């Protein structure tokens, strides 16, 4: 099958009904890779965190897998669409895409 | 299994023997998507087209399904590594990593 890329587990397509909240994530294995998440081509998430969003990352040093998160929180209507996940190590770049669905 | 990104298929991982050719390819569902190929995170590989490299980029009617190739010839030992496959959408970013390795 495909390449192996920086994606140990890809951010996967979620449902949330309104007022709801979900948690998307990625791991790449072991500087720390470092993440960017993003609402359709160009809204950079970071710069939205807040009441409805936050993001964490983390590293366990058993398995030497970084963990990347992006939480969503009191879903809204508007929230619903497509996000992507890119990630940066010193040598590659990588990116994934997923949906959001919000429902009610 | 993962969410559905631009790719209808991915650029694979490929082999060839010095003075080799080889091609890469993407395929994306159907203005046209726009591609770049890369070498590493940075080396855009439009800037290298000549002796060794070219780029074709196509479109089928009946399937509604946009190519994008990388072909690579008369292979050098160098041209071994790590590379990407970038494509845009109106919408949508999405890439895809792979390898070439070039024996003897």
């Amino acid at each position: 099958d495909d390449p192996i890329g920086l994606f140990v587990m890809r951010p996967q397509d979620g449902e949330v009904t309104v007022g709801g909240s979900i948690t998307f994530s990625a791991r790449v294995a072991g500087k720390p890779p470092v993440v960017k998440w993003f609402k359709g081509k160009w809204v950079d998430l970071s710069s939205k965190v807040g009441q409805h969003l936050q993001l964490h990352d983390s590293y366990d040093r058993a398995s030497k897998v970084y963990l990347f998160e992006l939480h969503i929180t009191d879903a809204q209507p508007a929230f619903t669409g497509s996000y992507r996940c890119e990630v940066s190590t010193k040598d590659k770049f990588d990116c994934s895409n997923f949906n959001l669905t919000v429902h009610e």
